[PDB]
């Protein structure tokens, strides 16, 4: 009901036999993209789709664009699954008109999730309310992907045009935070998973950049601008511009200069604001900043993440800032950089200590030019998974039988990112 399985399996078989020199890739390969494709992927009752994060009915922003990126290639032959990823943006959009401050969404109105800890403005379709400035980027990649793959154009609707609207909107009041509706607090013991001084998070001063609450790995900020966010930002108010114009939407002479002008205040808040120094001196982007003077170094594997940029497209693989930082990212002078006999890689505050992510060590091949170092870690990848032939979230350094989240389907489906970026399927 969601896809064609005769299409979908001579794609399968493509794609094997030019990947017949790696029968190891070939094995995970296909368990992870069949099972994401089964086991996560419902169509609604309005025919817009939802995208099962994990194993409980509710589905994040981000988890689902990323889940459902690598089946762009086949969408474009596959008509039924081209629809199903449109249904997706849909589902997206309608959700963000729900609550563009939410990371994660129910099925239905149905209360579930973490209401019964958490302080802040609620409705029965959140499942979770962590403001997370990526979330609001991804369902615009998503749409801007769809679009570009394929050609498909019946997510651009009046629900996209309206939550396109919500979130220049959030975004530019959240360059003054000060003037924000939003505030979290959750009853924990865990630091993480809580916003300080009693909801409105962390001091800062106005930057240009938008302020987050949280960041990609559900964690909190502990400086408000969060560089890899506002980078990825930034691309996705490109995208904007470029749909608005091509597709004559609604309002786009409005639209088109709103986030013009926002993306060039971000830009201008990066420039000034991102940028700090290594132990050798070097300039490198910063991991958070706030801007009163303080800036993280470090990365978390969660994308956006800085290794991330040049595959968010924001800046080119072969950039010298990008490059410093990088060799920055992949050392111990990084704080969740973690080396031991199996592997070394980034772990998160979300984590274990010694864990490694299997999605960062695919982000690092999917941004180096190396063929040979795409061709080790897809290795080191398959040689890590516990034998279990699927991608988990974190593994330890020292014994990959030891690691979290059985089922990752966004795991999974980084790992196909990164087959496929080697065999030249684009
Ligand atoms: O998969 C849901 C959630 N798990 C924790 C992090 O990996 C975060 O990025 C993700 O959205």
């Amino acid at each position: 009901m969601v896809y064609s399985k005769e299409i979908v399996r001579e794609w399968l078989d493509e794609v094997a036999e030019r990947a017949k020199d790696y029968p190891e890739w070939v094995d995970v390969f296909e368990r992870c993209y069949t099972d994401t494709l089964d086991n996560t992927v419902e169509i609604l009752e309005d025919g817009s789709t939802f995208v099962l994060t994990g194993d409980i009915p509710a589905m994040w922003l981000r988890d689902s664009t990323a889940q459902l990126r690598p089946y762009l290639h086949v969408a474009k032959r596959d008509a039924l699954l081209r629809q199903t990823i449109a249904g997706l943006v849909k589902r997206q959009m309608t959700l963000v008109l729900k609550d563009p401050y939410a990371n994660s969404f129910n099925i239905e109105e149905n209360w579930k999730g973490h209401h019964e800890t958490d302080h802040t403005d609620l409705n029965g379709w959140i499942w979770e309310r962590k403001y997370e400035v990526d979330s609001l980027c991804y369902p615009l990649q998503l749409a801007y992907l769809l679009w570009k793959e394929t050609g498909e154009t019946s997510q651009f609707d009046e629900i996209f045009v309206a939550a396109t609207k919500e979130i220049l909107h959030l975004w530019t009041v959240e360059q003054d935070h000060k003037n924000s509706p939003y505030r979290f607090v959750r009853d924990t013991d865990r630091k993480e998973d809580t916003l300080v001084n009693d909801g409105f998070g962390p001091d800062f001063a106005v930057t240009g950049m938008t302020w987050s609450a949280f960041r990609p790995s559900d964690d909190c900020c502990q400086y408000s601008y969060l560089i890899p966010s506002n980078m990825f930002a930034v691309v996705v108010l490109g995208y904007v511009q470029e749909i608005f114009a091509a597709l004559n939407l609604a309002d786009s002479q409005s639209v088109i200069a709103d986030a013009k002008r926002l993306q060039d205040e971000i830009q201008e808040g990066i420039k000034n604001y991102a940028y700090t120094t290594n132990s050798k001196g070097e300039k490198i982007y910063a991991f958070e900043v706030d801007g009163l003077g303080n800036a993280s170094i470090m990365d978390d594997p969660n994308v956006p993440s800085l290794l991330a940029a040049p595959y968010l497209g924001y800046c080119s693989v072969d950039d010298e800032v990008y490059q410093a930082t990088r060799r920055t990212i992949l050392s111990s002078e990084n704080p969740y950089f973690y080396q031991g006999e199996y592997a070394s890689g980034l772990g998160s505050s979300h984590t274990f200590y010694r864990y490694i992510w299997p999605i960062a060590l695919s982000i690092q091949g999917l941004t180096t030019r190396d063929k040979a170092e795409k061709k080790f870690l897809l290795d080191q990848l398959v040689a890590c998974d516990g034998g279990t032939g699927v991608m988990h979230e974190s593994f330890h350094v020292d014994d990959p039988t030891l690691y979290s989240r059985e089922w990752f389907s966004w795991a999974n489906m980084m790992f196909c990112e990164l087959v496929l970026d080697y065999l030249d399927i684009r």
